[PDB]
């Protein structure tokens, strides 16, 4: 019934350096799910699911 | 009832500095799903699912 | 039933600096969904779903 | 007396992310010299001397 | 008498990606030389001397 | 007589990322020299002295 926060930090990225150096990069996808190269990523979720990077195959029935 | 917050950082992404030096990115894609190259990204959900960067290959019935 | 909040960051991105030097880019889709190259984003969802990069490869019936 | 140079490079800088998050930069020269804040230079000299950030003090006599 | 040179690199800085999170830089000089914060530099100099980052703190006689 | 050189790197800094996180940085100089924080920097030099980060107190005579 009472907060009293002072610099709160939640689902923070800060102070990153990043260097890629790639002479071929290749992606070949048939029919399912791929995720490459997340970098730098931040969230808060409240009362729902939090996902960043989820491949999901498919969903068949 | 009584929340005080003072500098206060929910889903934040600050200070960030990449290089990407490539020669030949390709990326083929038959009948899916491709999610790639996803950076510096920031989000704050309330009774949601919260997604970055998500890939489903399909959804079949 | 009482906010008081100073200097409040919710779903911020800020001070990114990024460079990207390709020399052949190329994406082949057929059927499906591609998401390529999503920098510097951010958002806020108050009861609803919160999406960034998300591929989803097609809804069959 | 005879060079066949292809993609030669000499004296470059490329592909840099810099981010600098200062809150206060303070600087107090009382008779000198001072150089600060030297970021992404390049040259190339030929038959001369060549200097980037060069503080000298003074020269008396 | 004779150079053949492919893809030659002198004096070349690259694929470089910085952070700098200070909340407080301070230079007080009196009377020399300072040099402070050199980054990313490159160069060639042919029959001369070459510096980059160089105080000298005075020259007296 | 004959130099055949491919691909050749002479004085060269690439791929490097760095992170300072500093609260309080502080340089007091009196009379000398003082060079601080030199990163990522390549030279050649031919028929010369090379220098990158050379403090000289002073030269009294
Ligand atoms: C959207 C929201 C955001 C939110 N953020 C808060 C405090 C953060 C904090 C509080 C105290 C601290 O000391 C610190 Br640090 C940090 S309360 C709050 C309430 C709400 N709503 C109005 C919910 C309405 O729901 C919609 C129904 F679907
Ligand atoms: C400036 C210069 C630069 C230079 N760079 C060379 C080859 C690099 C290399 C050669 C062969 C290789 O296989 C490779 Br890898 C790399 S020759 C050359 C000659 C000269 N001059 C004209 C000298 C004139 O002097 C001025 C008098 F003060």
């Amino acid at each position: 019934v009472l907060y009293v926060g002072s610099k709160t930090k939640e689902g923070v990225v800060h102070g990153v350096a990043t260097v890629a150096e790639k002479t071929k990069e290749q992606v070949t996808n048939v029919g399912g799910a791929v995720v490459t190269g997340v970098t730098a990523v931040a969230q808060k979720t409240v009362e729902g699911a939090g996902s960043i990077a989820a491949a999901t195959g498919f969903v068949k029935k």
